[PDB]
């Protein structure tokens, strides 16, 4: 389209924490990582602006030019709300109407075609669904992704109720993206990410029993935390390769990871937003995950 670009059927759009001082232009990340699709994190409620802002404090419009430049090389973005630290727009908004207004302001500022609701805290799912009914009516070209905590013994946790609510209310659910990380009782590896995927498959089949197996896998994305996780387990480069091969075999919809600015070597086992606490060279995980898109037609020089 004039500005917005197509996202591939099978895509890799890793998270960038837009608020970090190390932040590079998106086009530069595209060159370094090999992917021209990113999930931009995170929009939160700012008291100062009484509305949406990066990290809940940085002007919403700050990155408009960067997105325009990425679109010049055929790239595209998913805008993410929420994450580990609040306050979320959906928590602060008093009505679904106010919430929808905020979401629509973000869509219109970025000409967004895909939003990601990264819900890792207690919320009022009914209010969210009511807001999203307004958003999809007013902006019917915008896809919705739900990124949620997960565990290999259960699949989605309370996040499952969010998807159940969406389905019942008639809110589009284009992507369900479990965060295959930080289990604390068992390590963040490929085997456990695959167990999460299988559990989420069963969960989505229970909500949408009319969907074919292929339709369910297409709805699923997986998002690990690269290298050292907060719980000290390590999602290794070997894990990355195993997960990518599994994801290709199952023709799932998407992969992402936390995070682009962490794809650098760092002191062993240290948790940082600026490196991954392993010795793999710069951009090593990015290059492995890009193979997921390459299997299905993607090329970028
Ligand atoms: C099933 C279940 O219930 N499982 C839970 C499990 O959820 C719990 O662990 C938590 O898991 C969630 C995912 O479910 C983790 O959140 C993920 O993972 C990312 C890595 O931890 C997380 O990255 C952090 O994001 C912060 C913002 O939200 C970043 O804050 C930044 O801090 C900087 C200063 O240090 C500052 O300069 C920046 O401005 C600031 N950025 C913003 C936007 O405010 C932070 O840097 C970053 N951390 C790192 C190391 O990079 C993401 O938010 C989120 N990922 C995605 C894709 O959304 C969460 O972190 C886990 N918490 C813990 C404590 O492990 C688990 C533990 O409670 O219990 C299980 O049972
Ligand atoms: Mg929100």
């Amino acid at each position: 389209g004039p500005n917005a670009n197509p996202i591939p059927e099978h895509f890799f759009a890793p998270y960038i924490d837009m608020s970090l001082s190390v932040h590079k232009p998106l086009v530069e990340y595209a060159k370094l990582t090999g992917t021209k699709y990113f999930t931009l994190a995170f929009i939160l409620y700012s008291s100062v602006y009484n509305g949406p802002a990066w990290a809940g404090s940085i002007p919403l419009e700050k990155f408009v030019d960067e997105v325009r430049e990425l679109r010049e090389i055929g790239g595209e973005v998913i805008i993410a709300f929420g994450g580990a630290v609040g306050p979320y727009l959906c928590q602060q908004a008093s009505t679904p109407e106010q919430l929808a207004e905020w979401y629509i302001k973000v869509i219109d500022t970025y000409n967004a075609t895909y939003l990601d609701f990264d819900i890792a805290a207690g919320i009022d799912a009914d209010k969210l669904a009511d807001a999203l009914l307004i958003v999809q009516r007013e902006r019917p070209w915008v896809k919705f992704s739900f990124t949620l905590p997960s565990d290999p013994g259960i699949g989605l946790a309370g996040g499952y109720g969010i998807i159940e609510t969406m389905a019942k209310k008639g809110v589009r659910v284009d992507r369900v993206n479990p965060m295959t990380m930080d289990y604390y009782w068992t390590p963040s590896n490929a085997e456990n990410a695959i167990k999460v995927a299988e559990n989420v498959f069963r969960q989505l089949k229970q909500i949408y029993p009319e969907k074919s197996d292929e339709e369910i896998w297409k709805m699923i994305g997986l998002t690990p935390m690269i290298g050292v996780n907060d719980d000290k387990s390590v999602f290794t480069l070997e894990d990355a390769q195993q997960l990518v091969d599994w994801a290709i075999q199952h023709k799932i919809g998407s992969l992402a990871f936390w995070s682009v600015d962490r794809d650098h070597p760092g002191p062993t086992g240290e948790v940082s937003p600026l490196h991954r606490g392993t010795n793999d060279p710069d951009w090593a995980f990015s290059h492995v995950f890009v193979k997921f898109m390459e299997a299905f037609g993607y090329t970028f020089s």
